[PDB]
């Protein structure tokens, strides 16, 4: 199957070119955080001194409040520019490589050995209300798409990458994954990202838990259905 990098969704004009010869998949707006369709209305962790920086410690890390919350910190962190805990806000996602599979269209793929329990990419696209949302449902089922981009983030707010998202917009299902959905609040607002549940080595499609196309994940437990 050919592959690409996420830098290769940069270049507009050449993105159409090897879409057109098959080597791309088909071209969406690229953004870098969430686009509302309708506009809406600090830890307690000691700063590490320059030495622990060095020695490699890490800087709001397993024990930070704020990231047991949920919350990411901001500027005015203790820790300032060393937060560990600013990983949507400062983009610092995995690296990973957008691959045509046999049957599912295109997917994502580790490009080096992932980590368990680390963040991959956050999934943006168009947030829609209700309205909104209910009229999107209507259009793409009138147009027959065959995929879909929707993933709810909480009251009144779902994620539609359809017409403008990033790469995370291509991360496949499967019964058996190893990426999950976590809602962090970055300034206030919700916002979610796929996060790896196991070491995922190089090579290995990215897959999380989908929640009438059957599927083909190809997983022992397989539950014939994309659900
Ligand atoms: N396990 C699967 N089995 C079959 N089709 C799948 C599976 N996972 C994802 N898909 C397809 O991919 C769509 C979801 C997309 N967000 C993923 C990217 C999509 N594969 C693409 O080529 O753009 C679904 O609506 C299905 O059409
Ligand atoms: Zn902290
Ligand atoms: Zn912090
Ligand atoms: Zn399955």
């Amino acid at each position: 199957g050919p592959s690409c990098v996420m830098d290769d969704f940069r270049d507009p004009q050449r993105w159409k070119e090897c879409a057109k010869q098959g080597k791309m998949p088909c071209y969406f707006d690229l953004i870098e955080e969430n686009v509302y369709l309708t506009e809406r209305k600090q830890c307690e962790c000691t700063p590490l001194s320059k030495d622990e920086r060095a020695q490699g410690e890490i800087a709001c890390g397993e024990d930070c409040l704020n990231r047991l919350l949920m919350i990411e910190c901001s500027s005015r962190c203790p820790n300032g520019d060393y937060c560990s805990n600013r990983r949507f806000q400062r983009k610092q996602h995995a690296d990973v490589e957008v691959i045509l599979t046999e049957k599912k269209g295109w997917g994502l793929r580790a490009a080096k050995d992932l980590p368990s329990n680390t963040f991959v990419l956050e999934y943006c696209g168009e947030v829609l209300d209700h309205k909104e949302f209910k009229a999107r449902v209507k259009e793409y089922a009138r147009n027959k798409n065959i995929h879909y981009y929707f993933m709810a983030l909480k009251n009144d707010e779902i994620i539609d990458a359809t017409q403008k998202g990033n790469c995370s917009r291509f991360m496949n299902h499967s019964c058996e994954p190893n990426c999950e959905t976590q809602k962090w609040t970055v300034n206030g607002q919700l916002r979610v990202g796929f996060f790896t549940t196991k070491l995922v080595p190089s090579g290995s499609e990215l897959t999380f838990d989908y929640q009438a196309q059957k599927c083909f994940c190809g997983s022992a437990n397989c539950r014939g259905y994309l659900g």
